[PDB]
């Protein structure tokens, strides 16, 4: 054991490493040319259908590699993301409604746990890629209304939606108004042919250009009331509900520890291809981001393999199960977020003026990396209240 | 009387500030245009002829202008950065020959004192965009230069060919002298940071052999040690941005976000006033030429990689929190603070001297060495 | 013409550098031994009075030495700094009143700027050393009762107090209760001699050992009606000058310790000869980087108060003018001035661990700095952030 | 699993843990007394002989507490290093040869690996304690032995001396030595209560039947030192319990600043113990599951545990002072125990192997070619 990303444990997501290691070259090649168009990889992706790791992190009795240890996830994400941070955040999404589903089918009741069936099943081979229209456009809250005979409309607008370009389904995040007065949360599922769904394709960012980050509108919308995920009011939400957001997005350390641990390689294989006697701050500069890279690997090593720990096991308490993961979780990506982009800015200074050209890939993966701090959850704003709360008493 | 780039101090540099103030609103407009399609402000830059700022850092008998204060250039080129740093790059190449030539004038021989005229006169009212072609492209060693700042409105290019080592002026008129806009950087692409590919004996300007003394380092110094300037304009730039976006968000300030804007402001005063602190110091030791030659050239070249370290590590650091303090709608090519973050990491790779280098010449001032 | 705490501007302080020089050695000697004992240097500070330097900032016409250039008065903390932290500490207890009382006795009102004559003039010549009480301790009050016959009785302990050993008058700020309801904010001063007051020798920290920071207690002081404030509460910006003034030439002290160790850790290192490790050209290279920047920011804080505090033409304005500035490189030096004596200290190696090394004792100086007020880091970003945004 | 010293794993470990349990209290209440006066513990360490905590990492057929798994040896020291990182320092000097020792005894030639079951089964009880006279006086180099050694921690109750001597040899000195002198001259910044002294060697009587270099020695080196990672992790954990204690007996709202400031610490700490978490699990799993090249397993495990010690150097002295600025003055007084702590941190920078100048060194000319 070592607990660095090094290698997947499990014996189903150690398939899954060397069925990526076949697609890793056709799109390490493609990278800096899709990021300089912004064109999603499309052909690129769909080939991962032919495979079925587009299909990973679904029961294999429901199509095949069960993937379940979030470590071994994010194993292949970093693995991925050393080739292409776009490509490996996209996937992302897809291996997320994963393990979001394969606990909604397992502890979910019978009339969405049927549902659940019918979508991982679809996407086990690929026939189906789901998305996740979370967040709301300035101004904006997506919402659910009657129409009088029984069946609702969806109208609102969803930002940030990765991977959308290829997407089949979307789980939209809307919030009825209930008579009573109350406001309730249900997250519906709406088909990619919905009539009143648009997707955008305006999606110019600083980096991660090639994954398919667009914003989906949704416009009076169908979706009769027997395919809803209705929750519990707004507001009043238990720390429970931090587990699933935990298991959501925090394999995603791993793409950035993959971009770090990618700069790496090339400015330490320029400065080695150098040869003679490496000048004394150039020492400095390779030990320094040597060091923060294994704390950085480490960190969000023991993050994982310890949400791991709460996400099967603890049957106690399902608040506290939820805090257990969501902390050590955030103080992981706390320390990426500071230490990622500051090796890829070492092996900048190292490699010189050359790396700062747009043809070099350090230039690349300098804007790729910046692009953690601003995900959620949570926020650099947002996660110090949060852990400064959870070290106090509030 | 501050020595924080607030306002520039002798009377010369405060003519040439507000005439800068009427081309600033032009010019912060166009930047992120510039920026997107990476093209040159060729009439937003000969705008300034008109005005007379290509001619700034000349001799008042020369031309007009006569600015000498070296902080006073660095106050410019920071109210220039402000709006778009890429232009304000590029005027530095100009501003930078009109210090290096008014030394060449004053203190140099007949033979090259005489041409000194001809083109210190001629770029007083802009007739002649001045270039200079140093560094060599890899594997090439002149006797083709990358990275020469404001090449596509030149007019006169300062090779430096090569064992003594000399320095001819061509011209842009020349028989085999090519310019190509080959240029694609991250950051500064509104600047003219392009790469270039018969002259006689008497308009050669000799120099010694090439190894050195340190006398040179005062010259390399004034050279490109107003260019701190343009990296404190930036950062300076950025904290506007992100301040006035989160003091516009009304009520009260989350706990995180005033710890980011407390810190920042800390960085930037510190940051300004370490440049403003190292300009000064190189324009006192530049008055004095009556003491050791080698001398005034540490004591000048040292302080400016102090500064330069600083800012390098504390520019970008504010840009940093600018950036996470905004949060994701800057993360999107169409927000300034986007622009800003991709230009502020120029500095970095800038000679003289890059962090590697900078690591010995300092460590081997504070030892013997 | 440098900006960097190098050597003074104005004439008046150029005299005091070097009527200091003569005792820097003295002291520079004694300084690891009071260290270790934690004893104040009685005899070592009496030699000021005798040449003056204990009424420098004091008017010429007042006494001698006329200091009230800020930048200078720092420039002469860090000469001192450099050799003993601790008695630099206690030095701008006095020097401090010094600036405090010269703005008093110009413009204040007539009470109150009689007064100052009687108490400026006696320090002029070190007859009297003066001190303020104004921390009260973690949970007591200190206020003003009335007696009835007219006097008042003041009650009440003071923490935080430096150079109180040596110390004559106390300058403690107390608190009276009307009886209309609202409480008044007074600075009374006191004699060492005063009836009830107690002054514990109960310093013991870190660093600043050989500085006078004692605890002085006031149990039932009398005193005839007093320097009347306005009530508390409503604290206007203006206040925020006096206060700048105060303090702000201690960054002088910080940035002489940073200077202090690398001193000693180049010199070690250069003493070493041949080439020089690559890490530790490093550590030089950055040291010196942080040195300077932390010098320059000081200096240039420095320089920014005096330009506003001779500008008496907004009073709430030329309150923030200055105390800002000042947090920025207070907040600087507190991150950079122990920054550069603990790679100082991993540059010498392990002998700089020794109780015996001097680089030890600076790396427990150094720390002082970020818990004075004001502002601590905790107030200081509530402030500056406050500036920067609405509030 | 975890992976953060949160507790030990083999069993063996898990009664060391709980053993000490008991002797925690007792000790963690004299720590702020002896680092004032400087007094070694020795009655509050025999009692450890007492139960056999001096004996852990020795087999159990030789005396008791099989204690072999790095990992947890660190966990033990942490634990302790939260009451007084002194004593922890010290425990380590036992602790260490325990290992070195038990490798010797099991993979080592007849001549030695004899008077290695002698040594190793003495101290199993208690009855001997065994240390390192490793670094040399400056200014001097150490039948018949001279010269002399500092830095020695634990020496005080000290009864046998392995001195490195060069012709390099390790030879065995007891404590009853004819030209033995040992000086308690010890004045640290801090782990002032810790045994470090500096012991003489005047002409000593040794016989000879008692006793460039390659990267296969590093394996030796960095399980002889790793586990000290575990006492400054346990300092910094320590100083945040307090801060973040007292910060939230405050009561009501914390302000702004404060926030960010426990926030900022409790990352670094995390960061901290999960970096040295993994060096030592990575030691441990190259340390047996490997009969490969012996070089090979050398940097594999001196390269992780640098980059740990590199980390926590930094890391571990950036939360206590965090957790210093954030109690306040009162923190500055030598009568709070945030102050020793402060102190007590900054010993693991100057500890080889390797220090910052020379570990630059060592991880840049791994990184490259050299």
């Amino acid at each position: 054991m070592a607990a660095d990303l090094r290698a997947p444990l499990t014996p189903a997501g150690r398939t899954v490493v060397d069925l990526l290691a076949g697609v890793i070259p056709r799109i390490s090649a493609e990278a800096a040319d899709r990021d300089r168009t912004g064109t999603f990889p499309v052909e690129a992706f769909e080939q991962f259908a032919k495979l079925g790791l587009m299909g990973a992190t679904v029961p294999a009795e429901l199509g095949g590699l069960g993937l379940t240890r979030l470590y071994d996830v994010a194993t292949a994400l970093m693995r991925l993301a050393e080739a292409d941070a776009s490509t490996a955040l996209a996937w992302h999404v897809q291996l997320s409604r994963g393990l979001t589903l394969t606990y909604e089918w397992q502890h979910g009741t019978p009339p969405v746990r049927a549902m659940a069936e019918r979508l991982l099943r679809a996407m086990a081979e690929g026939e189906a890629a789901v998305c996740g229209a979370l967040k709301d456009a300035p101004g904006v809250v997506t919402e659910l209304h009657s129409d009088g005979a029984g069946g609702w409309l969806l109208s609102g607008r969803k930002v940030l939606v990765s991977m959308a370009p290829i997407a089949t389904h979307f789980f939209v995040h809307a919030q009825r108004r209930d008579d009573d007065g109350s406001v309730f949360l249900a997250v519906p599922v709406v088909h990619r042919d919905a009539p009143g769904l648009t997707v955008l394709d305006n999606w110019d960012g600083l980096g991660m250009r090639a994954s398919g980050t667009l914003e989906v509108v949704f416009d009076r919308c169908p979706v009769r009331a027997d395919e809803l995920l209705e929750r519990g009011p707004v507001g009043a939400r238990r720390d429970a509900v931090l587990a699933g957001q935990t298991v959501s997005s925090i394999t995603m350390l791993g793409i950035y520890a993959g971009i770090a641990q990618a700069a790496r390689d090339i400015a330490v294989g320029f400065c080695a291809g150098r040869g003679g006697e490496p000048r004394a701050g150039a020492r400095a500069l390779v030990a320094g981001l040597d060091t923060r890279l294994y704390a950085l690997r480490t960190t969000v090593g023991a993050a994982l393999t310890n949400a791991d720990a709460a996400s099967v096991d603890l049957s106690g308490d399902p608040d506290e199960r939820g805090r257990r993961m969501m902390t050590p979780f955030q103080y992981a990506k706390m320390t990426v977020n500071e230490l990622a982009p500051a090796v890829v800015d070492d092996c900048l200074s190292l490699v010189g003026g050359l790396a700062y050209t747009a043809g070099h890939p350090l230039s690349r993966l300098y804007r790729d990396v910046r692009a953690g701090g601003f995900m959620q959850p949570y926020s650099y704003v947002d996660a110090v209240d949060y852990l400064s709360g959870q070290a106090l008493g509030l």
